[PDB]
């Protein structure tokens, strides 16, 4: 619980702001959107500001009417049906408060993903709640879908939002504007230069607990081995030494890591722009009143910024390309970049195929539109921040209290852009070689994916491919409970891979556990050892009788991990069918029954894309 800032309304008054855009974000997208909306205000005679709801008391919303033509916008993302961490406070307040918001004008743009159970739950909630409290909606709720193209949904909403705002407040719709100023440092002492740390200067060198997202622990990579036999893919297992970090974790938790971009990619960006990446500088907010003094840790070199603080691989969003159009000396290229921000037409189609679908990163665009040569400092101000990557801890703290295990597949594919794209965190992790030791800045994030409290409760685990990760931890722990004399219920694993002798991850360890009885059943679907595809859900269907027994009589907990795209849903449907047959009951009731298991904490998910 952070110390709240002074009333955001009083701040708006002292700075002449009439619009405030709050962001509920975890990977920085909502914050990006909020900043874009805040900046838009300027182009409409108004003036806004972005703000972290966590640093304020939203009860002060009731004072917003004291500012003429005032307006609050909420750009909120949803995470596992809940508010983002930074907006949990706002959410709890919204539920317990009874404050009257008469006179308050708002608008909400929800960032979500249709593939989840509770799509845009937070945005939908905030939008409905503010109205119930007496506030009035100035523009319809925006429903962004990261499963299609969030950026386009945002563009569309934003394009209609502003005219609606202008029409209601009687405002007019009336250029390039830097948010930061560049200050090169020639006489800069080395001890004051950021070299990639996230919080306090030298926090990576001088490690002080407790460690978290703002102060990650640099864990030594003690192991890093290939898990599969083939060469088409690279699946790996790493062990991070967290001794003396005082960090605690449990099977089911996730470990986050801050990676470094590819040095060659960073080098080329500087080389193509003819910039000296080793120039030590700082980018200082031109708004001396904003709490955001820099876009990232400063002072630091461009090289360090592009390596540790900036995202240089993901397809640039439209506003970035829009702002860069001014630096392309070829009219046709400036025109293309300019139209990427269109809400329809060829400009939109080109953005979706040439940039998104092709997966062109910033360097790719700089190479494919050679007249585009922006100054390095402005590019750094425009790029999004490099985010940490999450991995499902593959070990049990009951067995490995001082080590965190990771099971992952290295990302590397041929993009239609014409080049081979490499996954940032996985290429970096793959390069980490045990024993100048190899360090991984990291931190643990607690999750609700947990083994049952009672050792006697049966467990049904389903995790094909890398989805096996959390379960290696579950299995280690359940075996441990047995070795300790505890009474353990059935422990079932439904795992899957292409072929027994090619990508059967942890084959040896799983055989051992099965032999010893830690694993009651080891059901493996080898999808390519026969003409037909054989998947985990096929084995669940096979064992439908017994699984129903465990679910209906034993109170078994279900766990699904891995591919959220198709595997998760296919597995869920098979459970719908098992319930419909043995209940018995109509599909409609089977679906309700399964979704009820989820709320009662007996059907947990740890899926990703
Ligand atoms: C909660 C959670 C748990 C996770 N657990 C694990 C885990 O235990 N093990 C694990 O392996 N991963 C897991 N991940 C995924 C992990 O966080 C990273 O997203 C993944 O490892 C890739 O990161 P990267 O930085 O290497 O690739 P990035 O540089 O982040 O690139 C990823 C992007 O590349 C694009 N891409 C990937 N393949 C292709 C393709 N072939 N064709 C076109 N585009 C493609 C997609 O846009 C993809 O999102 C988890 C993710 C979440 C959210
Ligand atoms: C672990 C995880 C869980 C998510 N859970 C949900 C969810 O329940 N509902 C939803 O609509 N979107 C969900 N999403 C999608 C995000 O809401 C969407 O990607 C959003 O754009 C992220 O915004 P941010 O960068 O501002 O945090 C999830 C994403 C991740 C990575
Ligand atoms: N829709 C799905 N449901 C369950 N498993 C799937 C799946 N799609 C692919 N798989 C399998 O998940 C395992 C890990 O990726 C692979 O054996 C893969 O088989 P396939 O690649 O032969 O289709």
């Amino acid at each position: 619980p952070p110390v709240k800032e002074s009333s955001f309304v009083e701040k708006m008054k002292k700075t002449g702001r009439n619009i405030i855009v709050f962001y509920g974000s975890q990977t920085g997208t909502a914050e990006e959107f909020a900043n874009r909306l805040s900046k838009d205000a300027h182009r409409y005679g108004m003036r806004g500001m972005s703000a972290d709801p966590e640093e304020y008391d939203l009860a002060d919303l009731s004072s917003l009417p004291e500012i003429d033509k005032s307006l609050v916008v909420f750009c909120m993302a949803t995470y596992n049906g809940d508010p983002t961490d930074n907006a949990q406070d706002f959410y709890d307040w919204l539920q317990e408060t009874d404050v009257d918001l008469t006179g308050v004008k708002f608008a909400v743009f929800g960032l979500g993903n249709k593939t989840y159970e509770h799509f845009n739950a937070m945005g939908k909630y905030v939008d409905q709640r503010l109205e119930q409290l007496g506030a009035q909606r100035i523009f319809e709720l925006g429903l962004g879908d990261d499963d299609g193209n969030l950026e386009e949904d945002f563009i569309t909403w934003r394009e209609q939002f502003w005219p609606a705002v202008c029409e209601f407040f009687g405002v007019e719709a009336t250029s390039s504007i830097r948010q930061y100023e560049l200050v090169v440092h020639e006489d800069m002492d080395v001890a004051k230069v950021y070299t990639g740390e996230m919080g306090r200067l030298k926090s990576y060198e001088n490690q002080k607990p407790p460690f978290d997202a703002k102060n990650p622990f640099l864990a030594a990579v003690t192991a890093n081995r290939k898990l599969n036999q083939g060469t088409e893919r690279h699946l790996m297992h790493l062990e991070l030494d967290i001794s003396d970090s005082k960090i605690r974790y449990e099977s089911g938790d996730h470990v986050a890591v801050y990676p470094a971009n590819d040095s060659a990619l960073v080098n080329q960006i500087g080389e193509i722009l003819g910039a000296d990446l080793d120039v030590i500088m700082s980018l200082n907010n031109l708004d001396e009143e904003s709490n955001k003094k820099h876009p990232f840790p400063c002072p630091t070199t461009y090289r360090t910024a592009l390596t540790y603080y900036l995202d240089i691989t993901n397809p640039p969003r439209t506003n970035v390309l829009y702002e860069l159009a001014q630096y392309a000396s070829e009219p046709s290229e400036q025109e293309h970049l300019h139209k990427m921000a269109s809400s329809s037409g060829e400009g939109k189609e080109l953005y979706l195929s040439w940039v998104v679908e092709a997966r062109r990163h910033i360097l790719a665009i700089l190479q494919d539109y050679p007249s585009l040569r922006p100054p390095i400092d402005h590019l750094c101000e425009l790029l999004p921040r490099l985010q940490a990557r999450y991995y499902s801890i593959a070990s049990s703290s009951k067995v490995h209290p001082n080590s965190v295990h990771i099971c992952a597949v290295a990302v590397e594919y041929e993009a239609k852009s014409g080049r081979v794209n490499k996954g940032v965190a996985t290429s970096w992790l793959r390069a980490k070689e045990p024993a100048g030791r190899a360090l991984v800045p990291m931190f643990v994030r607690k999750s609700q994916f947990r083994l049952p409290f009672k050792s006697t409760t049966p467990v049904i685990m389903v995790g094909p491919g890398t989805g096996i990760a959390p379960f290696m931890g579950f299995i280690q722990e359940r075996a441990w409970l047995r070795e300790q004399g505890k009474e353990v219920g059935e422990t079932l694993l439904y795992y899957g891979c292409r072929r027994s002798d090619e990508d059967y991850l942890y084959r040896e360890e799983l055989a051992r556990f099965h032999k010893d009885g830690a694993l009651t059943q080891l059901n493996v679907a080898f999808s390519r050892e026969q003409a037909h595809k054989v998947y985990v859900q096929h084995l669940l269907k096979r064992d439908r009788e017994h699984l129903w027994k465990l679910i209906h009589e034993g109170g078994a907990h279900i766990y699904v991990c891995g591919d959220a795209r198709n595997m998760a849903k296919d597995v869920q449907n098979t459970f719908y069918d098992i319930v419909a047959e043995f209940g018995p009951m109509e599909h409609t009731q089977a679906v309700d029954y399964v979704k009820k298991l989820m709320t009662k904490g007996r059907y947990s998910l740890d899926v990703w894309s």
